[PDB]
């Protein structure tokens, strides 16, 4: 095998979407080419993505989709062209949308099934609404999840509800959006990262596609710790993440990164890879790879996919 670099692309459509770009690009997420897609024009022109695109002028003046998910369809399909030269030739498009608005939602199932007719490996990372946004919002994001699962080759769901405790005690609506920027960052950067900044134990791209191709829907889960035991009591946390919904047991499925400076031992590794072969199911398919990162300084953190239950 000689060498190859996958290029990977971020596309965050509808507010929720591109909200979380940006907090991936502050945060300094590499390897990966952003592109922010709205109809709101407003809101656009503060992302800080390389690429932005407004769809469908005519539909909405700019305005947005006005929680109509049916529009934010259609402005997306009468951009197809558009869309299509932006991801042209990509290895990896992940489509990152909160759901239950009207252009995230719409047209999230439309930028994922044209980057799975391109070849490239399409992961969806989106959140289910706060149950406060009322049930509008709860059914809309759940017809959109269906419609983007027969998009994608695995739709990562992540459940605000379990982010508002695992959250603070006396959050705020700032910050609980805010906390939903973060979850979706460690999601595509759960992800990503084994690709784009291996550590010890590296995995391969075509590792990644394998166990993430037709995958269905999946589940995350998320730890951190530092001191002695701290590869172990993070990954603890990870499989009995509420994120989780405790579904690790009979997940047959499970993709795992662990993050660490280089002063990450094998044997810390070991104690965690060893954990999560433990807790998952005995016939599940597990694919696992180190993430190097000096930054984190002492502390380590774990990212579980599980999918396929
Ligand atoms: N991660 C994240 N999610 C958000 C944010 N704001 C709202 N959401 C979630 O995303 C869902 C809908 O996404 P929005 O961006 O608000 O709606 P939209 O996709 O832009 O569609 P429009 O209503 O037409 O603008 C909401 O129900 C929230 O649960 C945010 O700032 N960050």
């Amino acid at each position: 095998p000689h060498n190859y670099l996958a290029v990977i692309k971020v596309v965050g459509i509808g507010g929720g979407g591109v909200n979380a770009v940006n907090r991936m690009i502050e945060q300094g997420l590499k390897g990966v080419e952003f592109i922010a897609i709205n109809t709101d024009a407003q809101a656009l022109l503060m992302s800080d993505a390389d690429v932005k695109l407004d769809v469908g002028r005519d539909s909405t003046r700019g305005l947005g989709a006005g929680a109509d998910p049916e529009v934010g369809r259609k402005a997306a399909e009468d951009a197809k062209d558009e869309i299509e030269e932006l991801l042209r030739g990509a290895d990896m498009v992940l489509v990152t949308a909160g759901e239950g608005g009207g252009t995230g939602t719409g047209g999230a199932p439309v930028v994922a099934s044209i980057a799975r007719k391109l070849g490239a490996l399409t992961v969806g990372v989106v959140t289910r609404p706060f149950s406060f946004e009322g049930k509008r919002r709860s059914n809309q994001a759940e017809n959109g999840i269906a419609a983007l699962r027969e998009s994608c080759d695995t739709l990562i769901v992540i459940p605000n509800d379990r982010l508002l405790q695992m959250g603070d005690a006396a959050v705020s609506l700032m910050d609980a959006f805010r906390s939903a920027d973060e979850v979706l960052l460690n999601g595509v950067q759960g992800i990503t990262d084994l690709i784009t900044t291996p550590g010890l134990i590296n995995v391969d791209f075509a590792d990644v596609k394998g166990i993430m191709s037709g995958a269905g829907t999946a589940l995350m889960g998320i730890g951190s710790a530092r001191g002695e035991g701290r590869s172990l009591k993070a990954a603890e946390i990870a499989i009995n993440s509420p994120l989780l919904e405790a579904s690790m047991e009979g997940a047959q499925g499970v993709l795992m990164s662990i993050a660490g400076g280089s002063d990450l031992g094998l044997f810390e590794i070991n104690e965690a890879a060893s954990l999560v072969q433990d807790a998952a199911h005995p016939d599940a398919n597990i694919i696992f790879g180190t993430v190097i990162d000096d930054s984190l300084g002492d502390e380590v953190r774990v990212t579980v996919i599980a999918a396929g239950f």
